[PDB]
């Protein structure tokens, strides 16, 4: 009986896809993930359905990965390197483009909080990787496609809950996530209409 | 000294859109150059002019100079991550077809990566960078009354004639929206303070 059932996650290997991949197979998705042909899932860990081996910067590896989905989740990102990037805003480019000749409207895609903030005030040392964030942004926004931008601050290692707060087009009141419920987030966005076009700021106080 | 016409190279793209609807709103006499006239808006403000044509073909660019006060730049190829010259050659045929006949001003838009630490350009785009610098320095070296301009990210947000303008270094904001970014090109046909600086308009929206 579900609704969205078939999903491509991409960015599946990395801090918050990993468990966002557990949650979401544990929830009976059929998830099809795109890996690096060097950075596989780990083989202790749950299994997706299907697996594609390529690079989103190339269209025909994205293509294959949102072929016959129901709805994409967006978990890119640069691991722990600062440096100038344009992985996420082009691997976003490319993911729109299939989303529209395939068919698939619906895609949750993760940013960062300093989407938010006074822009003069970001960290300089992140100021690279929020540029990227930017572009991506501005990429899904123009798309008209049915996006829900999450924005979330630090992310951290605390447990799952599914208490945290949403805030709409704002900040928030607490300056973390975990990972746990911040992948909770972004399955739970598959469910519900009410937060696209919008952006949204996941937090919580771990107590 | 007083401008009515103007050539805009880039009318189709995303800040070329908004700079032609603006200019023709304001009263300039616009000439385009574009090479699918289907691209341009089918409704609202439209331009004087429109050659069909490339920026690439020497004889299009200068049927697009011809008679005109001042010259307008919003060239881009925003797909090509691997070396690539089309700005810096159309720039090379637009000067020559200035120089033929007779126009002297050149408001031109490259990005702020000319005014920052070459490390700071991501790896995907050195090659549209890097002809960035080659368009420059072809419109520099032209004795062309020439204003660089030279964005930081360029945004959506709605058109607000507020932004800064900060001469040959940065300033504090990293935005300017396409529609501010319009109205600045525009502006700089109005005055001569700017020619031979470079400029990076910015504004704080929210
Ligand atoms: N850390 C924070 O506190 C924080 C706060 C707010 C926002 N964010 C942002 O939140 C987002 C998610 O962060 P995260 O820590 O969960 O991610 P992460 O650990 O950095 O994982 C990045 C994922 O993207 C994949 N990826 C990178 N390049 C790819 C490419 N060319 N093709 C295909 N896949 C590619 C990576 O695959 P590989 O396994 O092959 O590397 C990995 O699966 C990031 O954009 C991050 O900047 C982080
Ligand atoms: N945040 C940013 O995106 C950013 C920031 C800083 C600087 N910049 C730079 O600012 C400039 C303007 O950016 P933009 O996004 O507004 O441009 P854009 O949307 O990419 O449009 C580029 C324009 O150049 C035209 N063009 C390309 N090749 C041509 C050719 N051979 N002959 C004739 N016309 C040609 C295009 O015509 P068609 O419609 O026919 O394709 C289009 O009208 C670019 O140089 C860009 O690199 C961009
Ligand atoms: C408290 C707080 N931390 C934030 C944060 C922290 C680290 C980040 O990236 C780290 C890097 C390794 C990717 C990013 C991003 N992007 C954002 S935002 C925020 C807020 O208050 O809004
Ligand atoms: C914040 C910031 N963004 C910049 C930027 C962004 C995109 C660009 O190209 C778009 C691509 C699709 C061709 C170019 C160029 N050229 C420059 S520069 C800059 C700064 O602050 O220096």
């Amino acid at each position: 009986h579900m609704a969205v059932k078939k999903i491509a996650i991409f960015g599946a290997t990395g801090q918050t896809g990993l468990t966002t991949l557990a949650q979401a197979v544990q929830a009976g998705y059929e998830v099809t993930v795109l890996v690096r042909d060097s950075s596989r899932l780990p083989s202790e860990g749950p299994r997706p359905a299907h697996v594609v081996v390529g690079d989103v910067l190339q269209a025909a590896d994205v293509d294959k990965t949102v072929a016959g989905q129901d709805a994409v989740i967006v978990l890119l990102g640069t691991r722990n390197d600062l440096s100038p990037t344009t992985v996420m805003s082009e691997g976003a480019r490319n993911i729109v483009a299939a989303m529209k000749a395939h068919g698939v409207d619906k895609v949750v895609a993760c940013t960062s909080a300093f989407l938010l903030w006074d822009p003069t005030k970001v960290p300089p040392r992140l100021q690279a990787v929020t540029d990227d964030h930017i572009r991506m942004h501005k990429v899904l926004r123009e798309s008209g496609l049915k996006y829900v931008a999450v924005m979330p601050p630090h992310i951290g290692d605390q447990p799952l809950t599914g208490a945290y707060t949403v805030t709409l087009d704002g900040r928030g009141p607490s300056r973390v996530i975990s990972k746990h419920d911040l992948g909770h987030f972004m399955l739970r966005c598959l469910t519900t209409d009410e937060y696209d076009g919008h952006s949204t700021y996941p937090s919580h106080q771990y107590q």
